[PDB]
């Protein structure tokens, strides 16, 4: 401060953001060679937000397109966080007591924090200034953070991948601020004699994001057109006949009940909605769509499939036999065996797991669907609970004709529950190459930890307990990671778990089923599982003291 | 107002997830206050009242939990356990047992809602009450 | 009433959890005891004789009757449409 | 005929519990 | 005012020229100038003056077998100051 300025030696050191300059010149270079390549158009421009100079938190990179609606300048951003490792912001204090004693509690900061009203305050201001234009009204498109430990100099392709993402981002906002036609499924009849067809799909590799970011993903459901009439050409050759795909993966949670109904009840938690590669609009209609898939995975009990041991290789981190220690039996049941087989295995998911899942959704407020990432959110509760509802059901509405409130009541139904529980996004390196933070669930943990229940109870204390701190939660949840994945451990975000409503997802397949929709696709004996639907509840009818004493009222 | 109020097990008759006793809550007494020289019919039902507040926050079982120091062995409720899954009693007064499994134990093998019943007397002091209820 | 070693005390004491401590392996003694207070084939006045003989194998000797009660179970829901019309009466009552 | 237990208090029980008187951080949206 | 704050680390400190240094204490000055309605949020301007490295090794005082037979010494290995501070 004032010291330098009191002494003035020769020369100057640090001072500088250098991980700014760079990726701006990188982006122009990409943005002139698209351009070169009449890949794009010039009509945006790319700006840089020094933190020196305005006093925030992170620099930050924008991409603000401009146009003019009824003589009314409109202005679209997407700001771009650019974290640095070589500076360390100061940490968050909180303090709790136990007994007669108090500590202090070191926290940490996330990228989403960094991202409130004030900083895009001052980032629409900025623009405004910049472009020449005081009262032109702005719009956000959706932030997106490029995660640190990532070489600038050798990652063109994603750049170039996310720059153009982000210019289809700001024409999809500007598009629906100005006002265009709904899409509808009464236009996907195509009339040309084709159907729709869903593929269900068990992978094991993660699935990675547009800048390298692995996500988990054990379950992968398509929508695609099968256009094969009779003597079709192009054998061998398809044409981009693929829709939408989401990612899910199930986890178990078991219900507080001392030792008929099964202990473990299966949670599915949709991780990532996305549309084809082909397709480069993204509309609020077609989310919905996309998520309507998610229920279709409970047509042949599909979510179990990932359950079942793999024949040749056991990497006994997603074990099923861990289920079995707090059986009946103590011990765990053995898998990889000769005996073993499918026989007994749906045996021991009736016997042990509930027939049906729950559905679940890991929320971001800082992924590639933000826009409705914090709509949802706020339509789970807040201030802006029944504006976000109308909102939803608004474009529900639209997509698919109307009249949903045949099926759905958003006066007196809750559409999101939010279960209180924050989960951190990470990537541990595995051995042969990066996988996901998220790896590591109940059975993990289960698997990791063979006999000792108490320090499994622990940290399943330690995500989901009420009445315990969520810092301290968070520090227990880091500590356990360290303890059982590695130390490769990589944090990069925040996310939230929220349960959708149950008849919610009811309403909405029956709404687009009877809206026009057809979607088509895919042993020893145990009992007569219909002879106890036929029951008689009656009995067959056949013909076949009390002293009192003196009372004042009668 | 005052109300005493006491607790007693009933077990169903099913052979062997539904707990297998079930706990009833008995009504002794019914008074006022001592300041209070009158006694009105429309003051019995406002006393009487007050019994179903006693579910608030499970009071009923408070009585069952051990108490420390001394051990009467008429009320002990390791009892319970002799006709359980284990032939053998559920041993109490040790250093490992406290409320964390008192709990447990009170979920798998106690009803959680209670029963209320009344002990009416024809002879006693609201005898002109308990009359008109019999 | 039945005189404890201390101080006078209630015949009431005696509960089932009382017979099953005093009993403690011997099912069937229990089964008999608990029969004997509730058997509807079996009559009032042998109900009231086993209960008396129990009494006096458990309790003691200072055992003085003095009157006779009648058990009855208030309905279900008439406990809580009571305390509903209590509740929606202006009637405030917090605690713990 | 021997005794087994009450068939009929399970009929009578309480339903309800007695009734005595006793963050959220936002973001910018489009939308609104 | 000016705080104090200690630290516990684990990885070794590096010199100018990438020479590692041991450091398992690090003592801290800082300025706090925490106002009431602050602005500049997440942001810091420079609050820091000094960083001493410091490490324990234990020595033990030649006595035949109430005193401890250990006796705790704290090596200084580097003092600097703040890098901002030319």
């Amino acid at each position: 401060g004032g010291i330098n300025s009191q002494f003035t030696r020769s020369g100057n050191v640090q001072g500088g953001d250098a991980r700014a300059s760079e990726a701006l010149t990188v982006f122009t270079r990409l943005k002139e060679q698209a351009v070169a390549q009449q890949d794009l158009a010039d009509d945006f421009s790319i700006l840089r937000f020094d933190r020196d100079q305005h006093q925030v938190g992170w620099s930050s990179l924008v991409i603000a397109k401009q146009i003019s609606l009824n003589g009314q300048p409109v202005i679209a951003v997407r700001p771009l966080i650019l974290p640095n490792n070589s500076i360390e912001l100061p940490k968050r204090k909180t303090n709790i007591v136990n007994g007669m004693q108090t500590d202090v509690i070191e926290s940490d900061i996330d990228v989403g924090t960094v991202f409130s009203a004030q900083y895009f305050n001052r980032l629409s201001t900025y623009v405004q200034n910049t472009l020449g234009k005081p009262g032109a009204k702005v719009v956000l498109a959706g932030p997106f953070p490029i995660p640190a430990d990532l070489v600038l100099k050798d990652s063109e392709l994603q750049l170039r991948n996310l720059l153009i993402k982000s210019v289809n981002a700001c024409d999809d906002i500007l598009a629906l601020h100005s006002g265009e036609r709904p899409f509808t499924i009464a236009g996907l009849k195509g009339q040309q004699g084709e159907t729709l067809a869903a593929k269900v799909d068990i992978r094991t590799q993660p699935l990675h994001d547009t800048v390298g970011n692995p996500i988990r993903a054990d379950i992968v459901v398509t929508t695609q057109r099968v256009r094969r009439n009779g003597q079709q050409e192009n054998e061998f050759y398809e044409t981009d006949v693929k829709l939408n795909q989401v990612a899910m993966f199930t986890n178990l949670e078991r219900t507080p009940q001392a030792q008929t109904p099964a202990p473990w009840v299966a949670s599915v938690v949709i991780t990532d909605v996305r549309n084809a590669d082909g397709i480069q609009a993204n509309t609020p209609e077609m989310y919905w769509f996309a998520l309507s898939n998610a229920f279709r995975s409970t047509h042949g009990h599909a979510w179990a499939r990932p359950f079942l041991p793999m024949t040749g290789v056991a990497k006994d981190m997603k074990d099923i036999g861990a289920l079995g220690w707090m059986s009946a039996l103590r011990n765990r049941i053995d898998t990889k065996a000769a005996n073993f087989d499918d026989a007994q295995f749906g045996q021991l998911m009736l016997s042990q797991v509930q027939p049906n899942p729950v559905f679940q959704i890991d929320l971001n407020r800082m992924g590639e669907t933000a826009q409705m990432d914090s709509l949802q959110l706020d339509a789970a509760g807040g201030p802006n609970a029944q504006k976000a509802a109308a909102t939803i059901i608004r474009q529900i509405n639209n997509l698919g004709g109307g009249g949903f409130e045949r099926f759905f009541d958003h006066t007196t139904q809750p559409i999101l529950e939010r279960t209180g529980q924050v989960i951190d996004l990470g990537n541990w390196f595995d051995g042969d190459e990066k996988r996901d933070r998220r790896d590591l669930d109940n059975l993990a943990a289960l698997n990791a930890a063979e006999g000792n229940e108490n320090e499994f109870w622990g940290f399943y204390g330690a995500q989901l307990n009420p009445n315990l701190h969520p810092d301290l939660r968070n520090r227990q949840s880091r500590n356990y990671d360290r303890q059982y994945l590695g130390s490769t451990v990589t944090y990069t975000g925040k996310a939230e778990r929220c349960t959708y409503n149950a008849k919610f997802i009811e309403a909405l397949d029956r709404y687009l089923a009877e809206a026009g929709l057809q979607i088509t696709m895919d042993q020893r004996f145990m009992g007569n599982s219909v002879i106890g639907n036929n029951m008689v509840s009656g009995q067959a009818q056949v013909h076949s003291q009390y002293q009192t004493g003196p009372s004042s009222f009668y």
